[PDB]
């Protein structure tokens, strides 16, 4: 056994860096904690134990995380929900975790709801540009609702109509141009775009298992963007564009089907050109990965360590 | 979501009372605690919650339990194993929830040991002769001890040769006169008994898929026999002895198929003549049980409390 909290959601995120690609992945133990692991190139995953939690969230709570180089360093942002349904905000500032500002407007989220985060522009030159994806209503039907930041926090737009819950998949595939993924009411995956100065309902579109979690990634001037579902113990499906969407595919390995836990959730990450991780929790209790290598293909790569509890 | 932990073991007792049936479940929490809940004839289950704390063990222990009446009440005895893998009792005597004696013997058990007990001839007028069962070591090919209870506790015998951490059942099925289930190296359920003054290999065998968890029930005079097995995500097996053994066959709601989650556990009681439990840990995370009705026969009964963490 492992001391990883079982339908825990994960954020993740990665970039890259002389010595091998930075991964960090954020998951709740069973204490309601948010640890992070670590990873650097190929090199053994480290951390995942009581000596690296970042902050606390209500048991369950959604995740979210976005990652910028700034002028102080690496600066990341994990986004969840406390014991009162208000979405929180956990900071590394280059340096130290400290609890971020976002907290304070006091954002009331339905206590169901997933999360998902998208950040572009920030530099060691210039400020991030962050969105927070999250809904407010349980129900069937109901809208996804953005938070913005740009020198401060205040409300960004409402869409949609989904499926109960929905898993939310965001990001930002260019300056300013953001694409969401979310499920809609009849289980269909829908995408949310913004180009310019308004919403308008994207032409992706695919069936899809009623419950799935959804993560997205993108990449470079093309753009290229994948969007992975999967519903706990079915296979990972992927979409992929660039330039038009494929008809999406399974992403599994024979010798190991359906190898995710029932009712468990996913998160993906991405850097370079391209290396892709995507997270799922399976039998151990395990943090495991699909791992995209460029030139060689998907197979489930090292097991992410979860702390092992006493007398095991 | 709830507060019961993820592959927690169960255990469960029954007796007869005016009003109707006793029933207790103990299970795990998500901070190690182990929490009784109750059900007394067929009105709805209560307790469950973290006011319903009985004792502490290492997460992910294995259980069992015993009970029988007294002059100064109902009698439990709960078991598992501390932090330390020593073999640990909590002691309902009647009126209050206090440590047994058994964890000051020390009694090492391997990490991945399952636990099971018996007891017979505790009464109002009589003391109880209580019987747990443990393995030393994980290892395929171990066999399972025995510690006693017969006024001070005292090691007992050993005997088989188990898969590793084999499921095991154990039930008295006269006076003195006990039958333990153990999962084989070759992955069938055998028996191993003792009737007077000698362990002895039963004529008791079927295959079962690897890693099944394991219950025992018994009354009467016959005397009748349960034997329950189930691997997770995959549906309960009986065997049942009236004088011979039957053909094992399966619980099973067609509407409602393999309903426990992969790698759980199950555990069982009776009383009267005859009501019986097997209770399973679900998708929820619930604990549900399995219900023998007479005249109806087998359905999943209501869903036994586990909690609702903060902010759900
Ligand atoms: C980019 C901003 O950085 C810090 O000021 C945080 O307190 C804010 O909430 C936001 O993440
Ligand atoms: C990058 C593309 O932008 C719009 O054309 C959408 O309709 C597509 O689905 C895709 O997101
Ligand atoms: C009550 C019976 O006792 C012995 O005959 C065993 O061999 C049987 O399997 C059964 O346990
Ligand atoms: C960017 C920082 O990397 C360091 O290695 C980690 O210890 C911090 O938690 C953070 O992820
Ligand atoms: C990129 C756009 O920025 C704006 O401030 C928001 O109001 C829009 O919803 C969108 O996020
Ligand atoms: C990076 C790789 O892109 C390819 O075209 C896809 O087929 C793979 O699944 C993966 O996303
Ligand atoms: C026999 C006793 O029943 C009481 O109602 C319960 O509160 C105790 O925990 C115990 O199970
Ligand atoms: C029968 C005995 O009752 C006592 O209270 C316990 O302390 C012993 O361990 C044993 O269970
Ligand atoms: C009923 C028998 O009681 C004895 O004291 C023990 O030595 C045997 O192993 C068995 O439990
Ligand atoms: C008590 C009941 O006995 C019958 O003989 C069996 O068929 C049922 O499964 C159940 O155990």
């Amino acid at each position: 056994p492992t001391e990883f909290l079982y339908t825990s959601k994960i954020a993740a995120i990665s970039w890259a860096a002389t010595g091998g690609r930075q991964q960090r992945v954020y998951f709740q133990d069973l204490n309601g904690k948010i640890r992070e692991a670590q990873r650097g190139g190929d090199n053994p995953w480290t951390g995942g134990s009581s000596q690296n939690v970042i902050g606390e969230a209500k048991l369950f709570s959604p995740l979210a995380a976005v990652t910028w180089k700034s002028a102080q360093g690496i600066q990341i942002r994990v986004y969840c929900v406390n014991k009162d349904n208000i979405l929180s905000e956990f900071v590394y500032d280059g340096s130290k975790w400290i609890t971020g500002q976002l907290g304070s407007v006091g954002v009331k989220v339905g206590s169901n709801s997933k999360l998902a985060a998208l950040q572009w522009g920030g530099s060691e030159s210039a400020p991030p540009n962050i969105r927070v994806y999250y809904q407010k209503s349980n129900l069937s039907g109901s809208s996804i609702h953005e938070y913005v930041w740009s020198g401060k926090w205040t409300a960004g737009a409402s869409f949609g109509s989904t499926a109960p819950g929905t898993g939310i998949g965001a990001t930002a595939i260019g300056p300013g141009r953001l694409r969401i993924y979310y499920q809609a009411t009849d289980n269909k995956i829908r995408e949310h775009c913004w180009d310019s100065n308004s919403w308008y309902v994207g032409g992706f579109s695919a069936s899809a298992s009623a419950g799935v979690s959804i993560a997205a990634i993108s990449w470079g001037s093309t753009p290229n963007i994948r969007v992975y579902w999967q519903k706990g113990r079915e296979e990972l499906y992927e979409a992929a564009y660039g330039g038009s969407w494929n008809t999406p595919g399974q992403i599994k390995d024979a010798s190991r089907p359906t190898p995710s836990l029932p009712d468990t959730f996913i998160a993906a990450n991405s850097s370079g050109n391209i290396d892709i991780s995507v997270f799922f929790q399976a039998s151990g209790v395990s943090l495991q990965q699909w791992q995209w290598i460029s030139g060689k293909g998907w197979s489930i790569g090292a097991v992410v360590p979860t702390g092992t509890p006493a007398g095991w």
